């Protein structure tokens, strides 16, 4: 953790190449190292700084590669790997990134004077292939079987570790999922849980706001403040025909007798108005909806009125499920399915309160309340909705088996088990990888006593047939058995990726060790380089 | 005290972290230090400076946080620990946020090198679900029992401390206070007491407005100045036909004949005024009121004219409870219920005097009177507002326990109590803790003869089942006993919240003991890091 | 290979002490890697430069150590290991230093994540505890057993091997060395051989300058030129009484006849050349020699006269062995010893020829003849003495056995075969090390096909019981056997040394993770330091 952003020399790169990549390795595993201080169950506080701004976090890797710009042509390429993982989001990607990112270390020197990474890279996938085989339960104790609901919990016990309820915030946000998992399209589920949390006075226990949020606005002013049981209505953007269109070109050419043109436009809109309330459905909500004149006559007919720019809360709203596909212009009938009449529970916190009725339909609901304020509750907020949107992608069939607990360390002695097959080379640096993925469940460890490999051998007793769970880092140092949550993950399916990314990322990321360039500009502002 | 304004070294930030968290408390402490002095009971003076402005204040926290912009990315991180208890205003949360922001001290140190404060966590939660149980009753001398007009007594005998009338302002901020209890919609109460005091000759003892300031304005020029007894008239917002709506396009081609359409027009206007004058309401009250034509029309029939932009006037207007809301273009005959019809006390002081007349309904008042002049008044003014509002938010049901005068050193005794439940890990850091909470409302002792703590032992004395109370600052040495005004607060209710905010913000505060950043810019204009 | 000069910057020190560590590895890893390239036996050549100067070289790790002044001060303190191995000098021990600088390496990451090397140092000297056992022979096949003249032929092989004659150049320097055997006083030996080589016309096969060359001069200007067979002699410096001891006060008071005093005082000196002459002896040798007037009758009497300064011949003469302990001022006749007559062949070369007579003596004499010019010839002419002074010291007797050839690659079995004892920790980084003692002879290896490793197999065939010998680079490739010259080195005590400085430096390198300090001047000029 030396060499301040990069040692903040080398403007614009030049050189020899075969002491490159000793220093992109050097480069690569010094930001791995800084995010693996903590981070995954390890996981609390990594402090941030910048000119004027905050981002605190915990577990989330996104937001570790948010930052440090760039810091040599090494570090930003393997901020992808991250990325590329980071698509199909959860927390224990980044970790699984620093369990690639280390043993790079005893294969970059492996055969110490070697030109043929060539070898290494039939070991990275093949541990891959094995990696789809261990998909197939290996775990045996847990195996799949146990109530969906317990897999619920443990994405809670996770949560984003800094989570304030060391516990049951579980079914509170799982209800919403268990809702969200009957959509299954694989990301509108994700947007209807979409957006926020606190907004209220105070913290402490509250969740769900059950079947629709939808809208953002105290409603425009009338008395949004007042009319409880407004009703049912679903009109989405009210626009009013302004005299415009026209520009004419030239329009109202002759004097005097305007007395009925501009009392007659007026009326124009007013019948318009008329129309609409007769649906006797009366709440208004519009982006474009300022209409003025028919406005005071909406405030008569239909409770009161709204002004402007929402569109996700229509999309929101097409979740709300109010049949709104057509809107355009005037004279529409059939539609107004959105929900009951009983509307907006006024001025609790601030700014504005709104949340629309309910009439009983499962899905296309929303999911945000009071729960804890700003700073403190935007990293809870977020990380229990990770919590919420990965176990929601992988929940569906194709997958069986316990996760974490350890049962990647004697996945992996299955890896070094089948080094018994003696030609991937010689050396077997898929074995000698695979001692590294035995390694790093360890890296995850922490502490317990002191330093660790003394729970290794912990883990060793018991796992022929037997299986492996429940390594915890709480007081009770426990070997293996039930209910330390084991490996929270089943979902045990990230580790597929986790996995993956590792192989093909490590390996463009080795054999590149020529030039490490002396490039010209592509950006700017750049020209000529400094050494010679 | 020292480093003046963060030392200002360290320009954008780097370094290694182990040493940062000591920098966090260090930087953290600094500013609690600075604020303790003299705030909440203590509360006297804290100069202010800048180029060129002023900012005088007593026990208000916001206005602290309001400045030190920044001062490591350390203080600016725990404004917010005060800014999350700002919300439910006070000015006895941010004393609290001195409690909290003390402890963390014995709690950093604690057990001198341990990497974990995850047990300490477990421990201040504990104490804020005490917190939820000490808001039963816990005080038993008091109780709940008195009268509410003695809590209010309470909060006027607290006011800002830096209260020119040292006792009773009381009941004169509190009738409007009992009439805006009878509102309880949880701010709509705190909007009709709003705006000011001041604003007359001299100082000295004057109160109230009673049922009616609303506006703010001599009312344009015509004679507002003359014409007592105006009457009952409720028009807000008077715009004419300015000829424009138009654009046209094209408009009055045809030349010489214009004789007619130019008198007409003036017409148009004058039908609408005279129509207006039939409601025989007279007042006019107006944003974009200006009609001058049919204005001199309505200077002859509505005592006056006003002019300009006020739209918070309306609101208070809604407040002045004329019903007022329908009132675009023209036409609308049934309302009008605002007062009676005596209206503005002309000239004193200066520029406007302005409040309407009354015929009786307690709500939705105002709340401004002569007072004292703008500087030494702007703090008692504000002060006695959040004397005002927040004993009004908690004077709703859901508590009941007699708030400070020690209240707190035996509910810690408690706490030092449950420490007899072994595991907590040991140490029990929740009652080492305990032990601060105890030395804390110690801290507010502030003198008496010097130092502390030999009052304390005083405390001690008639506790085990006689409750605490009493212990005041005033030259009499109160050990215990009844109306030294005890702890004004009952509404105790701040302290439930004062106590949660420790416990969320004190955690994550701490256990972030790493990097304490090198940060590229996501602000500006930063780049690069200097330090190695 | 990167950061140009310990990188150039972090300009006297500061800075925080666990990242230090792995900085101090990395600048003791890197000039421990730029010698490894070609030192040793693949020794050859490392190009050198500077402002206006010369270094080539080639083994020699005192050379490397003269150069690269600081460059951390990591740098300089393990300049010092190879420092105290270079007493009793060598070539193998800096390839030796490469060996301890190596594993370190495995050492230090070892037990990722532990405190206490205190158990890695039990294991180095216990290494070393059996490296005096290997002492004793463990080869088996060479034994001790083969011709000595054999084992010094080894040392011609190994030469500094950048050697002109890769073979024979052996017994030339070694008579000489055999000689230099019976002297046996540990230095006194090396003295003798000292100084020459070149200093002749063109280049080719020569050596020996048999038994005495001492002295260095054409010897000054009469005609040491001619008089061939001057005889004898062993004046070595005579000084006048050039009127002057004086300094009287004063002296020669009166004038005119002082004809006497002056001709009386060249008298006085004619008389003691001319008793001096009565030796019979004739050769004249003198540092402080000149006696102008009665050195025109020496040169009558006495072929020649010399004149300045040189003190190291008179202690090589000590060596020509003429007896020359008592010399002061007159009359000593019992002594003259020194060899025969014949002496200088005039002109050769150029500048100056010198070489006595011989009159048959073993020991007492030089070593230095035309062979090559100054600069190929300059190292090639030191390597061989160390060839000839590093075998000296080991000859004696209290050691046997084979010496490289691997010897050490199944030494360091051994030492993995004794980690079957389960206690120095556990992880037995005594073994962990043994496997890079193991690891190193290869690192010797080279190349041969490509990389390593392949041979090491080879190496492991025929060693249980069997010995290790043979390894070589010269195209044909020998896993072992005999007359590959084995393992050049027996005396193959330097292993002894080369195993421990190793073990006491390590150790102290390393247990050395804190500060790596912020220090104040006690050199110049320094103060203050910059990061912070």
């Amino acid at each position: 953790m030396s060499q301040q952003p990069g040692v903040l020399p080398e403007n614009m790169k030049r050189y020899m190449g075969r002491d490159a990549q000793r220093m992109n390795i050097l480069a690569g595993r010094i930001i791995a190292e800084t995010v693996r201080s903590t981070l995954g169950p390890k996981g609390m506080d990594k402090m941030l700084v910048d000119d004027l701004g905050d981002v605190v976090v915990t577990n989330d890797g996104v937001t570790i590669l948010r930052e440090m710009s760039v810091e040599h042509p090494a570090a930003k390429m393997l901020i992808e790997v991250a990325k590329t993982q980071e698509k199909e989001v959860g927390d224990g990607t980044t970790t699984a990134v620093v369990v690639a990112g280390e043993l790079l270390r005893k294969a970059e020197e492996l055969l110490d004077q070697n030109v043929h990474p060539t070898i290494v890279v039939k070991g990275y996938q093949a541990a891959a292939q094995k990696a789809q085989e261990l998909l197939k339960t290996i775990a045996c104790e847990v195996g799949a079987q146990d109530k969906e609901i317990l897999t619920k919990i443990a994405m809670t016990s996770i949560t984003g570790k800094g989570a304030e309820k060391a516990k049951e915030k579980l079914a509170e946000i799982i209800v919403e999922a268990v809702s969200a998992v009957v959509d299954d399209e694989g990301k509108v589920d994700k947007d209807l849980i979409k957006i926020e949390k606190k907004s209220g006075a105070s913290i402490d226990d509250t969740e769900l706001i059950k079947g629709v949020l939808v809208d953002k606005e105290r409603v425009s002013a009338q008395m949004p403040k007042k009319v409880t049981d407004a009703k049912i209505a679903l009109l989405n953007c009210a626009i009013e025909i302004k005299e415009t269109e026209t520009d004419a070109e030239i329009r109202i050419t002759d004097p005097a007798k305007l007395m009925e043109f501009i009392e007659q436009e007026e009326k124009m809109l007013k019948d318009m108005v008329a129309e609409i309330k007769a649906s006797g459905a009366n709440v208004l909500f519009c982006q474009k909806g300022i209409d003025d004149l028919a406005q005071h006559y909406l405030a008569k007919e239909g409770i009161v009125a709204a002004r402007r720019v929402k569109k996700s809360d229509m999309e929101k709203l097409a979740k709300a499920t109010g049949a709104n596909v057509i809107t355009n212009i005037k004279d529409l009938s059939a539609q107004d399915l959105g929900d009951a009449g009983l509307v907006e529970e006024r001025k609790i916190s601030g700014d504005s309160m709104i949340f629309v009725e309910e009439c009983k339909h499962p899905k296309a609901v929303t999911m945000l309340i009071r729960g804890t304020t700003e700073h403190v509750i935007e990293e809870v907020a977020r990380a229990v909705d990770d919590a919420v949107g990965v176990v929601g992608c992988t929940i569906e069939d194709g997958r069986i088996v316990s996760g974490g607990g350890s049962t990647e360390v004697e996945l992996s002695m299955k890896l070094r088990e089948y080094a018994e097959g003696i030609s991937g080379r010689e050396q077997l640096a898929v074995r000698a990888f695979a001692d590294a993925l035995e390694v790093i469940p360890r890296t995850l460890a922490e502490n317990a006593g002191l330093d660790a490999i003394e729970i290794l051998v912990k883990v060793r007793a018991a796992h022929a047939s037997n299986g492996n769970k429940c390594a915890g880092l709480n007081v009770f140092t426990g070997a293996v058995e039930d209910m330390c949550e084991n490996g929270v993950v089943e979902p045990l399916r990230v580790k597929t990726q986790a996995i993956q990314s590792a192989a093909e990322s490590t390996e463009m990321l080795l054999r590149i060790d020529d030039v490490i360039a002396a490039e010209k500009l592509r950006g700017a502002p750049d020209m000529g380089d400094m050494g010679g």
